[PDB]
RNA sequence: CCUAGGGUAAAACUGGUAACUAGGGCUAAGUCGUAACAAGGUAGCCGUACCGGAAGGUGCGGCUGGAACACCUCCUUUCU
């Protein structure tokens, strides 16, 4: 129930990795709540805006299944 | 020359009164409806706009000074 970004030394969230951005998304392409992943709020905001940036850049789908 | 008094002109303050007219408090509790008090039978109230014999109704925003119900779809992590 810890933060995978506070445990490691990662300070940025890249959006050009569709394979890496699949760990914070639902099975149908929805952002997972930070309660299930233990991520702090400061990094949850960043991962949410990164997911949205990937959706805009057409690396992750809006409506998936 | 000065100045009491008198005349004249336009204003300011204030009192009384007036056809008609708006609202307020009581009287015997007359006529019409039941708007609020229980979730008052459409939750209530506040600001505002429109409308209607009347209490009032509706649109937008805000509050609980409202009752009854009221824990969860994903289970766990590697420098991307």
């Amino acid at each position: 129930k810890y933060c995978r970004f506070k445990k490691s030394g990662i300070k940025y969230i890249d959006y050009k990795d569709a394979d890496f951005l699949l760990k914070f998304v639902n099975e149908q392409g929805k952002i997972l709540p930070r309660r299930l992943t233990g991520t702090s709020l400061k990094y949850q905001r960043k991962v949410s805006v990164a997911v949205k940036r990937a959706r805009h850049l057409a690396l992750m789908p809006y409506v998936a299944d």
